[PDB]
DNA sequence: GTACATGCACAGGATGTATATATCTGACACGTGCCTGGAGACTAGGGAGTAATCCCCTTGGCGGTTAAAACGCGGGGGACAGCGCGTACGTGCGTTTAAGCGGTGCTAGAGCTGTCTACGACCAATTGAGCGGCC
C-alpha cells in the first residue's frame, strides 16, 4: 500500500536498503555529491528485480 | 514574737479495678528484591602549601556628658464591701457522626508517546593571515 517515503540524505538514507522502492526523487541536492549517489543506491541495489 | 497557710484526718463516691470473654493486631518464619557496604580504577578539581604584601583590630591618650546616686516633692497602688454578669452542673431531646457493607470513581504506576528544550557534535558554506610580484 504505502506509496511514498520521505527522507533526508544525511540521516534518513544511511545504509537503509529500501529494495521495495521502484523510483527516487531529489527535492534537494547537497553541496557535495556522494550523498545523492548513496541516496539513489539505498534503492538501486542487488535486492531489486 | 506573730497568726494564716500548711499539714493531718473525716466522710464517701468514683475510679482504679478483677473476673470473664471474644479476636485483630502483632509475632513469627518464610522468601523476594531492593539497595547499601565495600572496594576498584581512574580523573583532574579541590586543597594545601609555600609565599608575598597588604590593611584591619586592638590599643593607649584623651575630652565629653550621661546615669548613677542622692535628694526633694507629693500621689496612686494595695487593700476592704457591694453589684450583678457571667461560669459549671444536670436533664431532655435529638443532631450529629458512628460504624457498617457494598458500588463506583478517581487516583497512582509504570510505562509510553511527545516533547523540546538545549546541549554537543558534524557539515557545508565563506574569510583573514600567510608568502610572493611589481615599478
Amino acid at each position: 500500500d504505502i506509496f511514498v517515503f520521505l527522507l533526508s540524505t544525511r540521516a534518513g538514507g544511511l545504509g537503509i536498503n529500501l529494495t521495495a522502492a521502484d523510483t527516487v526523487i531529489f527535492y534537494d541536492s547537497d553541496w557535495n555529491p556522494t550523498v545523492d549517489q548513496q541516496a539513489m543506491d539505498r534503492a538501486h541495489r542487488l535486492g531489486q528485480t
